[PDB]
């Protein structure tokens, strides 16, 4: 834990390209992303959804997909964050579990502040796996956790424990 | 750390293995993030990224499997009790983790009671379907979680929020 | 900031300000201090603290004023909560700050439920009493603070305990 | 937050005129407080009550005020807090809510050891501000808090939400 | 606090016999214990009990005494800790109450880990002082509390208060 | 700490006590440690501690007594609480440690209420017994536990963990 | 400086623009400096240079346009020397500038005479061209610099000279 | 002397005392010095001076009277000289001081010869006036300095010398 | 190897074997240099060095045997020259030591010829030796070395020559 010494020697050989931000990978990932979503080069490649939006001039779609084949595949679930929150939010993949917790004060007032909050709840195992599910996030507050999947989705337990059935007992007469 | 005999040495069995591109990280880092984002006429991989081999016949990706399921088929789990603790043990299914907590006092001292507890722990998804797996308990304290199963899980911490295209910081000469 | 610049640079416009006394903070911290104890006749201020100024005609003194109380009347107020929450929706009234905290799930998904929330925050000493402010609710989740005003209010954090006639201390030579 | 430049560099100014305690902004400000309230150079000015006290060569009163004129006058409350507990008290201003929390072991048994408290509760949003209220205690406890005021007054809230009254409702029968 | 001064200038003088084990005076105290508990020299003297073990080759003895003389007494209690727990085990010294913590996972499954778990409570004020009593493990977990003795052992408390049977009493006629 | 004075002055009256060994406090630990394991040949000792003396006829051993008990007898304790607090007061009996909580308004302002309160901690261990020790209240707040007594107490925390026969490391050269 | 503080956060709000090559100002300098060779088949470009843009449908392309021309007309514009000077003022037309140097006395005292000035420098090319702008005063000061127009200029400094293909330097180790 | 620990802990019981201005030990030294002067319409005094105390009531000023006489009359003083040595003891009155010096060899050895001897040091100022204070001896060695008294004296070292009114004296840089 | 780490855990797992005396190497040193001197009343060691163990039964020393022979017989080696070079082998028994060194051209090319080469190094000191051990060749290269055996050996460099008795030598102070 050479806090003093490992520290300062690691951030050297990141100095010949070191300058602009602390993080550089995800507007090069997002960047070929929207880039890679789009036919270049080749050609066609389309499949999407429509929520309700404030927005006139643009428009939200959530994103996702679907498939499966010989032993491997990729996936990519979209949160939903309409305003951006980067500092203001905080993604959390609990087991089977993602959720978001972004807010953002984007309505002001005399004095009153007016601070509108984004809060996803999937459970979906199918679709997630907490050791490989990562997350992204946009300028728009757009959240996608990108991985792999598998199967399965249930919250329920059910689990009985004693009851005995054994040694005491009850009864009643007969004939 | 003999500056002068563990560097040119453990730089020697790294010759024939060398010249792997100064930047190796980013560079296939950058060919793994495209592959990332669309399925790009690959066989479907989940995160099999293609890595540097020797092998000049076949192509080698890297890839998990051997980390998710092994050897399971559709029977029943069984926790341990070695001795019996009915009331004095809680039996809890969260999600794919299936764990046992008894605690019974069977050693007795003059004025010390001794209190021995058993504790399980058990990461098996493809093995336990919290919806589906129930739990019998023993007059012996042989635990037993009965119910199907095939699912993959795994909690990990492996989420990079921020960086989202469009931000933009500045700064100025100081002393 | 090059010392052999900035510092005769930053020191230059400040001519017209300049022989403020050396200890400026400290010899009118003593006349402030002084007219904090008893009402020297003066015009009565709670804190008006005469400071140096250029003005030769009339004479300045610092307050607040415009950081009390500003555009008000009888008034009713209106918290925002665009959807509807009733059983989901606590509104508070903590002194001089009323604020609302409403959280709905109108935005669903496959195995996703988005849930919006609205929370405004509200430090209006001027035109909120908690003791006759009520609140009133719409179906819509317009939110509805009527009564009475006139007050001020503002969580500051200023209070310098100790020190307070007669202590007394020591030390000694080291080594 | 130059921890180990800027603290090392702000206390070096403070050195022509160092040494003596660590709170100079209080002894001087109460000795002048029991002077400025004292007819120097004047003459006449005086208001004041009594509560019980153990005290019999002395007696403790307890210091208060009230005015009103143009837009602007000053005040004090005092706390309560018979013997001196400078470490041993803590000064809280929750907003329009002034309590003290002082407790000091004055009596002492063969193994046994008394402290005895003193804690006061002031709800007056009238005569506090936490924007401006400060506090000033002395050597024998009295606990003063000096600052401007403004009005108002009480605890409870009166909120109620929903009850409807529009659609689903009822009635009987009648002639 | 002088962590940077007597820190290193205290581990100094040590070094000259410094570089084993981090802990020096409890092998030889423990190493001492079975051989000073062993006739040697001169001639013997035990007393021990024996209660049930999972061990086969080897046993499991409860160590205890007890004696009463003059006005000096040594004294030595041993809790039970069969696996050894090294770091997962944590002694308390809670007054007059003597307690032991410790587990340990010795049995391991496929994907699921059993962790057994040894806690013992002893309630004797007569063989316990926590301002004299400390506490030495043994390498099979055997952990031994030493130190002198007293008397008395009991939880019950019994505080009844008011009650009045003063003033404002209850009756009935007579004659 | 003048190095070239205070070292040759401090080590000035301690000529007729040097010789102690350099290693006295191992040296003497030693053999304490060995009378700390089997009751030696000796009027046995609670934790009595050969020390060097000067004493030529008698043989001095470190030990407590006027740490544990002193002057007492039946008895039945009384605790303080000078202004009545029935409803206000909580009596605690801690093991061998009586304490008294009870908080009564007594003094009363304007919008500000003064409240007096009375703690007590009592660690008499020879006059305390938390099973018959019990507690009386009166009307004037006048608190007494009465009971029998005879035993000793002390929470305090030296257990030394671990050294738990044979462990063993290693290391290597580095740099 | 903060380099703990200002480094990482001035590092924050820079992540949706950082992966902008580490070597941004050379890469897109070598596109620029091939367009600014050979008119390259695009809508030509006096100096636009393509930078990198967030913008998905247009293509942004750094110009001037608002640095040479804006609104101007057929006109005739009149400088300013609001106290006649005809024998006192020159007019210099020194290309697209015009400028106006006129002194005249108008204050006199006992000993010292006051004399007033005014100097305008006008630097539009879009309304000057020294060959057909003319001047015409009036007897009150009222320059008139009359004439066409249509021209940009502006005085910089920027020409590198060195560097021209076909050089080579040498050198060697020196102590 | 953790300074980090000790400067800000001894500033602590000092604030009540704090704010003595920074040059306490110039500035009243020069209220001293001039009423050290010129008797100052005081109480008359050698040396009072009037120090910063918290005596509301009263005026307290540095005395010295504690120093010099206390408990005295009109008899004797006697020496103290257990053995005779009538011919072996000199008595020499030095001013307000009277000593004994006397040696008698009383213990003899084989070839060794011990000589005890009795040595006084009086400082009675109010006990001794080297005209009348005679010495009377008697013939077991008591002393006995028989006559009146009434006398102050000390011998102290308390001498500034030089700075008289009209010196100066100059310097030159230099390097 | 983090000192504020490493040096805390490497000393961790050392617990119980401190304690093992600071000067251990010289210690038992020592009392081995004893009994390497006359043969002491033991069971015989060539080197048996009795060590600090934690059998409390049997006695442990350190010894080799598994370190000269092993499991042998009558026995007659061979060595191995796939291909024969009966004029181009040299076999050497020098002592203890068996070797083969034959070379053959079996590869041939244009104008490079291929030279293979077998070469043997056996330590068989209980298989050979060489006053009996022969040697036989076969056609194909299969070199045979029979004869009896039964011997130790083994070439090690531990001869500490000089501290032979009585020297002398000296030194002064320098600077």
């Amino acid at each position: 834990m050479d806090i003093a010494i490992h520290h300062p020697w690691i951030r050297r050989p990141f100095f010949p390209f070191h300058s602009p931000s602390r993080l550089f990978d995800q507007f090069f990932g997002e960047h070929l992303l929207e880039s890679d979503l789009f036919p270049t080069s080749t050609s066609l490649s389309p499949f999407y959804l429509r929520p309700p939006s404030f927005l006139r001039a643009p428009s939200w779609f959530d994103t996702g997909l679907s498939e499966m084949r010989l032993e491997k595949d990729r996936f990519s679930v979209n949160l939903d964050v309409k305003h951006f929150s980067p500092e203001e939010l905080k993604v959390k993949v609990l087991g089977d579990v993602i959720e978001v917790h972004g807010k953002h004060e984007e309505r002001q007032d005399e004095h009153g502040f007016i601070s509108r909050e984004f809060h996803r709840k999937y459970r979906i195992p199918a679709d997630v796996d907490p050791l490989t599910i990562t997350s992204s996030l946009s300028s728009d507050g757009v959240l996608t956790v990108n991985g792999p999947r598998k199967q399965v989705s249930g919250p329920e337990r059910t689990i009985p424990i004693t009851r005995e059935e054994k040694p005491a007992v009850t009864a009643a007469p007969k004939k």
